[PDB]
């Protein structure tokens, strides 16, 4: 039965197993028989033998393998997968690699263990997706992610069955993607992940030179560098960015070539592949500035090639286009304000245009229509605020044409919205570097939370006070509403204190009034010193960080606005004949020069 | 708050009208006490943590 | 009149003339919000570069 | 306010079989990097039977290292579990009960006639 | 920046102290587990809290 066999395997006794072998052969019952598999988990004898081992070696697994090859059911016995939701698809090879035992791993591989088996149980799903350990869903990924270089070397280089290290998950992740996924920012994790990433990339280059393992992309379309950028793994991202291979046989993998280096200064050609993509490929800059919400982005944009690339973009097409944008929008808004103010006072829509001033107003109106249709087409092909401003302009023009006199309301509302869109709701860099409203973080939606606590506190205090006021008719709730209004008037301005006429005891009323006023003043001081404290306390490293994020966002928006041909025209870097490639032709890859200084 | 409301109840049972005032004062403290519930909110947290009690005693 | 309402000595005789009260009210309340924000940022800068002077400085 | 010895006591592990009952952090299962550890909740959660280290830590500790000790994994995860299990529900129930009681008190004082003495 | 954790801990402990002792034990955290044999030889039934962690070294 199951319990006796499991106990015998656990204790490691071989005589009882050898005595049970004739029973197995006579009953024509294979180890894989449903009677011997655990019901809840689908577990077989062999994974149990692997789990409980003493001193690293026991004869139980070899005896089971001999028994299974004698019954001739070894191929099914080895690839028996766990079936419960907690452990789905796990194979004996996964457990053998798991327990850090190399000799069992090689024994199973020699016997014919499946090397591409995928374990996609809930235990193995990513930690976010209700999981525990996302090792890459593959035995080679399991060996790589558990820091077992010998197991990786054996699986990738063995005669019995060669592990295909270009294999992909059910999720599409490669072994490099798994290494990126398990990576953290601590020292030992980053250390061994980077070392094994280099090992695997070099090995894949050696085995079949043409393909680069980094070229294989996840089902989401993310390369290992892209995946590190999106997820926010600073260590592996940094290592991939400045990967330099000293070996001359495979130097195509390296990205940070060294042109020259005398003393501290190092002049390095950083490969710009997948960074300044120019629209042919997804850009690590785009993912980093837009998608990645991790605070590590602040450090992720701090790597030398990215920072220098952003600075070069700003120098080439960042400042000039930003100034053109702000000047053009301010001029358009000035024209809109002049048109709105100088709308003809007397008449019915539409209004005739007779004099030159009327023609100037019509020119302003058609300029407004141009801006509105431009924004409409830009968002439709979705900045919500610009879309609302454009649709308001369009409906205002429609009302003007149709004869409705309500054109003045929507048009002025669009005026206010357009002015606030440039000045108040800044998508990227502020119109003025020195801006009066730049420091505040208050929002129109947020203001309601600020006002609501005041309203509740005041209405509670007034509800307390009207009851004392009732003796003085006064008992009606209308008197309650009147005292609410009177108390709001009193707290906003002097009110002659007529209510003390109603009160029997004016001294307690005075005490309550003064304590309420001082409590309101203290609450105001707190809810306004919060912003002042953030202004004098949080600009130490955050102000420059948020400025860098805004500046990057503006640069990327301007960069995306350009057409493809002009985008390639303003491409940073230069073609470099970095070296002889494997095929025998020179390698031409876009590179960016970085003169990094390190003081020893 | 509870001492004030019991004092007001004792005055009301005694037949002293002054109870309303004492009773009213208690109610005021009851509204101030509700801020303990608002201690978590970030906006009024800094006010509910130490202002409402220590600052009220001072 | 606009300055008077910003200070507090204004009267809501402005709302009687306008054809569309609702949009006028919305614009005025937003204008008070932005004017309050401007004055608050002015006072924030004032206090910040006032406390920039410190005991060692003074 | 002694963080190091506090961490050592709350995470104590001893290997000797004779005196292995003094441990407080018992490993239960492991899978390569990940592993589950059962911390012992002795004086960390007494359910009011005796003083609880958490209560002394939040109230009685006046040191600046209170947040570091509250960040110790057993205490932090215990607080998170307490919040998850009944913290939010009971907090909102208390908020609603106070608010309704205060409204009732405001109404009863208001409608009070106070006719004469 | 640090007060919020402490204040939430205060909120939760007050709410948990407001409960009666039987209600306190009803919502206990963790489960009994047989950690091992004691000095006298009897198993130790200790209320334990499970925390999952990683070690890469
Ligand atoms: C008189 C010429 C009127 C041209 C109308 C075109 C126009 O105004 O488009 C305006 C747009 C870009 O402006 P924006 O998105 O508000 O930029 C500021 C940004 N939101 C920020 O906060 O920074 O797009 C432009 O700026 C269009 C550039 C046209 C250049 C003509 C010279
Ligand atoms: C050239 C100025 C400009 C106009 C419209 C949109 C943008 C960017 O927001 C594209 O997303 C820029």
């Amino acid at each position: 039965n199951r319990p006796i066999l499991f106990d015998i395997v656990s204790r490691g006794s071989t005589a009882d197993l050898d005595g049970l072998l004739p029973f197995l052969l006579t009953h024509k019952k294979r180890l894989t028989d449903e009677e011997f598999r655990e019901p809840s988990t689908g577990k077989t004898c062999l994974p149990k033998a692997l789990l409980n081992l003493s001193n690293g070696r026991n004869d139980t697994i070899p005896v089971l393998l001999d028994i299974a090859e004698r019954t001739g059911n070894m191929r099914e016995f080895i690839n028996s997968p766990f079936r419960d939701i907690y452990y789905r698809g796990q194979t004996a090879l996964h457990i053998a690699i798991e327990r850090r035992c190399k000799h069992y791993v090689e024994l199973l591989v020699a016997q014919g263990a499946d090397v591409h088996a995928q374990a996609r149980g809930r235990f193995f799903q990513p930690k976010d997706e209700g999981g525990y350990f996302y090792f890459g869903e593959l035995p080679l990924s399991l060996a790589a992610c558990t820091n077992q270089p010998h197991i990786v070397n054996y699986l990738t280089e063995n005669p019995h069955k060669k592990a295909d290290m270009r294999r992909q998950d059910s999720r599409g992740n490669t072994v490099l993607h798994a290494l990126v996924a398990i990576a953290d920012n601590t020292r030992e994790n980053t250390k061994f992940v980077t070392k094994m990433y280099d090992l695997l990339l070099l090995k894949c280059a050696r085995l079949f030179p043409d393909s680069n393992l980094e070229a294989v992309l996840n089902n989401d379309g993310l390369s290992p560098l892209m995946m590190a950028a999106k997820t926010g793994k600073i260590g592996i991202f940094q290592h991939i960015i400045r990967r330099e291979v000293t070996d001359e046989d495979t130097r195509h993998l390296s990205r940070k070539f060294k042109d020259w280096a005398y003393g501290p200064v190092y002049s390095s050609l950083y490969d710009l592949s997948s960074l300044d993509t120019c629209g042919e490929e997804a850009s690590v800059l785009e993912i980093l500035v837009y998608n990645s919400k991790i605070e590590n982005r602040h450090e992720m944009l701090a790597v030398e090639p990215i920072n220098e690339l952003l600075r070069d973009k700003w120098r080439k097409f960042g400042a000039v286009s930003f100034y053109i944008n702000v000047v053009s929008y301010l001029c358009a808004m000035v024209i809109f304000t002049l048109t709105a103010y100088y709308q003809p006072l007397e008449g019915t829509p539409p209004y005739p245009y007779r004099t030159t001033v009327d023609y100037l107003r019509l020119a302003g109106e058609v300029i407004t229509l141009f801006t509105g249709v431009l924004f409409f087409f830009t968002n439709i092909k979705f900045q919500l605020l610009y879309f609302i401003y454009s649709v308001l302009v369009i409906v205002s023009a429609a009302l003007y044409l149709a004869g409705i006199e309500a054109y003045l309301a929507v048009m002025v509302f669009a005026l206010v919205l357009g002015w606030m869109n440039a000045l108040y709701f800044t998508r990227g860099l502020k119109l003025t570097g020195t801006y009066s409203i730049m420091i505040q973080k208050i929002l129109f939606k947020d203001l309601f939370r600020f006002l609501l606590v005041y309203l509740l506190f005041m209405i509670g205090y007034a509800s307390a006070l009207v009851s004392l006021l009732n003796p003085c008719s006064c008992r009606d709730s209308e008197t309650f509403s009147t005292f609410l209004l009177d108390l709001f008037k009193l707290t906003i301005g002097m009110g002659d204190l007529e209510m003390l006429s109603s009160t029997k005891y004016p001294v307690v009323f005075i005490i309550l009034l003064v304590t309420y006023i001082i409590l309101t003043f203290v609450l105001l001081l707190n809810m306004l010193i919060a912003l002042m404290g953030e202004t004098v306390g949080q600009v130490s490293k955050e102000s420059k960080h948020i400025w860098k994020l805004q500046w990057a966002t503006t640069i990327l928006d301007i960069e995306r606005s350009f057409p493809v041909f002009l985008r390639k025209a303003f491409r940073s870097g230069e073609m470099v004949t970095v070296g002889k490639s494997s095929d025998g032709t020179p390698d031409r890859r876009w590179c960016f020069r970085v003169d990094e200084v390190n003081w020893s």
